[PDB]
């Protein structure tokens, strides 16, 4: 059974635009949304269509693409740091629920060093 989705906008959260902020949208997002292998990444674990019901008995901080998109979208971060952390949350996730060598790790690590890539070099303020 699945939870409600992680939020994409919340009026009481201070929100920001930073250039930062777009970069992470615009070339680190944007590009990572095309990898081959993002498409298990780029909506929420629907773990009814998926079958897998124990998904969110183990996984307590859901993240996806899709939920880090909308948030970019709406300015929802303060800072970079919290969408990388956002990012970071996704990536951990998926090795936490599955093991090494599963199709799907390998899918994420690939999207790790490409994330890992982009962001090394930021713009600045
Ligand atoms: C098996 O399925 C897939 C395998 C590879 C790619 C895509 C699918 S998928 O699109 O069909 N399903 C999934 C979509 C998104 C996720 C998972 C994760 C683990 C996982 N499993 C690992 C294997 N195990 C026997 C079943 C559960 N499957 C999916 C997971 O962390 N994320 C975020």
């Amino acid at each position: 059974m699945n939870p409600p989705p992680p939020e994409t906008s919340n009026p009481n959260k201070p929100k920001r635009q930073t250039n930062q902020l777009q970069y992470l949208l615009r070339v680190v997002l944007k590009t990572l949304w095309k990898h081959q292998f993002a498409w298990p990444f780029q909506q929420p674990v629907d773990a009814v269509k998926l079958n897998l019901p124990d998904y969110y008995k183990i996984i307590k901080t859901p993240m996806d693409m899709g939920t880090i998109k909308k948030r970019l979208e709406n300015n929802y971060y303060w800072n970079a740091q919290e969408c990388i952390q956002d990012f970071n949350t996704m990536f951990t996730n998926c090795y936490i629920y599955n093991k090494p060598g599963d199709d799907i790790v390998l899918m994420a690590e690939a999207l790790e060093k490409l994330f890992l890539q982009k962001i090394n070099e930021l713009p600045t303020e």
